[PDB]
């Protein structure tokens, strides 16, 4: 099936996912000198106060904190986004070495990774129902450089040892992911896609400016990972990121001046 090797990879994935060369894919690079700040965009409300973290899976692509979203206990809502949406799972993008790995692109500068927090829409009333919709997703997006360590990352890196391969899954309760987030809340949007399969085009990406910083030994333990599962020849987790793809007259606009 599908993934991030020569045979599997980001050129293939039309084939069993037609929507991989649609209007609105995901990632793209921000054009800092096209990108317009947009006046009519509302403040942006991260509320990660009440967040219920469940566990973390490897997915056999990257890893996945997943949440409880049986209530409106993470949310995101203002900025682009109408109504609320509610955090369900994060996950990165990394490359195998620091100078690439970021999905989205500044300037076509590539980040060392790239972290995403998938939020669904409540009017729609399960995620599975949202993914049917325009408007039914909305992810955040967090470029990863490499210097100092990042703090609300290493209970992360910690667990990373007991789900090496595929499949294999934590408890990962009482995580907080207001620990994963800059200073700044500026960022640039459009209207996306997931960057994985099934890539459906049903979100509002929000994209913040400024990077988070993570030490080298946080990251060299990502590149530790396994796309394999037990028992399995390693192919180590590097690399798991979409290039960007063609913007087709979307606008990116800016939230700040
Ligand atoms: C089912 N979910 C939560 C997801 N499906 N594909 C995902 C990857 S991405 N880059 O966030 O689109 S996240
Ligand atoms: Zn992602």
């Amino acid at each position: 099936h599908w993934g991030y090797g020569k045979h599997n990879g980001p050129e293939h994935w039309h084939k069993d996912f037609p929507i991989a060369k649609g209007e609105r894919q995901s990632p793209v690079d921000i054009d800092t000198h096209t990108a317009k700040y947009d006046p009519s965009l509302k403040p942006l409300s991260v509320s990660y106060d009440q967040a219920t973290s469940l566990r973390i899976l490897n997915n056999g692509h990257a890893f996945n904190v997943e949440f409880d979203d049986s209530q409106d206990k993470a949310v995101l809502k203002g900025g682009p986004l109408d109504g609320t949406y509610r955090l369900i799972q994060f996950h990165f993008h990394w490359g195998s070495l620091d100078g690439q790995g970021s999905e989205h692109t500044v300037d076509k500068k590539k980040y060392a990774a790239e972290l995403h927090l998938v939020h669904w829409n409540t009017k729609y009333g399960d995620f599975g129902k949202a993914v049917q919709q325009p408007d039914g997703l909305a992810v955040l997006g967090i470029f990863l450089k490499v210097g100092s360590a990042k703090p609300g990352l290493q209970k992360v890196v910690d667990v990373l040892d007991s789900i090496k391969t595929k499949g294999k899954s934590a408890d990962f309760t009482n995580f907080d992911p207001r620990g994963l987030l800059p200073e700044s809340l500026d960022y640039w949007t459009y209207p996306g896609s997931l960057t994985t399969p099934p890539l459906l085009e049903c979100v509002t990406w929000i994209v913040l400016k400024e990077p988070i910083s993570v030490s080298s030994e946080q990251v060299l333990k990502f590149r530790k990972l396994n796309f394999n599962g037990e028992g399995e020849p390693e192919e180590l987790m590097v690399d798991n990121w979409r290039p960007a793809q063609p913007l087709k007259n979307r606008q990116i606009k800016a939230s700040f001046k």
